[PDB]
């Protein structure tokens, strides 16, 4: 009926595999991203400048872990070869990953464009 989520949030990585590691970061980030997104929208409403700014710095520092740690992967993940599912798999992640980073900035621009005082 109810999904009940991860109980445990400072909980390590358990498969820590490359495309593991991959759909992991995109889902925690996909969440934080459709969540900060949410409160763009009532950030708008709000125009408030110490809203803005806890939104923005959320988004600034979930940004640069999620980058760091992409490109970390993408480069490590690389070294893996002969084999036309993980081509595939990889060639996927890439493809999501880049429209998740693309949302974060697209939602970026959206806060810095909102005036406030």
């Amino acid at each position: 009926q109810e999904h009940k989520p991860k109980k445990d949030d400072f909980r390590n990585e358990f498969d820590h595999l490359l495309i593991e590691q991959a759909n992991h970061a995109i889902e925690k980030g996909e969440h934080q991203l459709l969540y900060l997104q949410h409160q763009l929208d009532e950030l708008n409403e709000n125009k408030s400048k110490e809203l803005q700014e806890k939104i923005i710095r959320e988004l600034d520092v979930v940004c640069a872990m999620i980058e760091g740690a992409q490109g970390a992967l993408e480069r490590e993940l690389k070294r893996t070869d002969l084999n036309i599912l993980e081509r595939f798999n990889y060639e996927e992640a890439q493809t999501l990953s880049k429209i998740l980073l693309k949302d974060l900035k697209e939602t970026e621009q959206k806060v810095k464009d909102i005036q406030t005082q």
